[PDB]
């Protein structure tokens, strides 16, 4: 009767995706969250953070919500068949089928967006339409029992709409207010729409050559989807 | 490398983790940083949440910081009563370039004496707290003065870590972290301060936090006649 909600954790992950939703989330009463690797142990994070998964897929119990982060280490999701076999057995009956940032490719690489409004990083949201998606700039999107949410920062948006609609707007206000998420950005260079074009440009120039890399898998991944 | 800007993060048991994990995703984004998750000694430590973190050094071994840390959680309330920890806390303030926390850990400075005469702040919740470690209780989501930099609850974390960003590098390295990490929120609600949430929250999370308070205001005050003797 606990809320059983999953988080993909796998190395290279980046840890913000996860542990903020996580913190929110953990806060609310009656659930029980898992971090879910092939094994239980160690899992390091893109920024060398040590985490540690809790179980392995065999002993995950059904998930109520799945939740895929990003990171660099999504492109070694996006052509394992034992993550994406997995995703898809507890996204047959979860209650809500969940990522945030570039853990929508992995959605994607898995079958589960096609058809479906959903949105990724800005750097990297070329890539939904090959994966069957209707790409959407919007923060978080949600279209039926999925849920996207937005580059890395955006895991906390995410998981307070998500609060709401598990339990309701005043479970999720109570949360909000203990983690005091009033936030007050000290730059206005949250979005390429609003960031100095010099700053658009260098953050673009830094994420090509993983926007290359990860353009050649998509195109693999999509072609397995139709054969 | 060898040159890097050395940060470290008190790692303690039931810190609250997003306030370490949040300022460590931005700050591990900047040119050529080391960050050390610092406790008594190398191992896992489990947060409030039971998410298990892995502190890197020891007091001991812990290097020469240029940033040092202090995160918040239930765990505060022994550490400001922690001669190890505060011992180490007033060592590294000596030399580091920034002194910082987030949320409750600034009652931990306090504890340690570095407060006084010191504009701060902290979660909203705790607020009364700064004043009897010697603080100027300020209002404001991430508080400077001089070399002291300090967040408000939790989520103030990632404001903390960009201003501090800007100040190790510059404006445009900074901005360029905060486009990396599409941090451009936009809450669901707006009940984020007890000034914008509805009265009924802000008067639910009071009944909560009352008897931590009256706990937290004992410690406080005998942390200050340690101070004062």
């Amino acid at each position: 009767m606990a809320v059983q909600i999953g988080f993909l954790l796998f190395p290279e992950v980046q840890q913000l995706d996860l542990t903020g939703p996580h913190d929110v989330l953990a806060s609310l009463p009656d659930v029980q969250v898992h971090l879910i690797w092939k094994e239980p142990g160690p899992v390091v994070a893109s920024s060398g953070l040590v985490l540690q998964a809790t179980t392995s897929f065999a002993d995950c119990p059904p998930l109520d919500v799945i939740c895929i982060p990003g990171g660099t280490g999504v492109g070694a999701l996006m052509e394992d068949p034992q993550a994406l076999a997995f995703i898809r057995q507890q996204a047959a009956r979860a209650r809500y089928v969940t990522s945030v940032c570039t853990g929508s490719l992995v959605l994607g690489a898995a079958g589960l967006l096609q058809g479906k409004r959903a949105t990724t990083h800005w750097a990297y949201h070329e890539l939904l339409a090959p994966l069957g998606a209707i790409p959407v700039h919007e923060r978080v999107v949600r279209d039926g029992n999925l849920l996207t949410g937005a580059g890395i920062t955006a895991g906390i948006d995410f998981a307070l709409t998500l609060a709401a609609e598990l339990f309701d707007a005043a479970t999720a206000q109570r949360v909000q207010l203990q983690l005091e998420y009033a936030p007050a950005p000290p730059f206005n260079a949250g979005s390429p729409d609003t960031a100095p074009a010099s700053v658009v440009q260098q953050a673009r120039q830094r994420a090509a050559d993983s926007l290359h890399k990860r353009r050649e898998i998509t195109l693999r991944a999509a072609a397995r989807l139709a054969a």
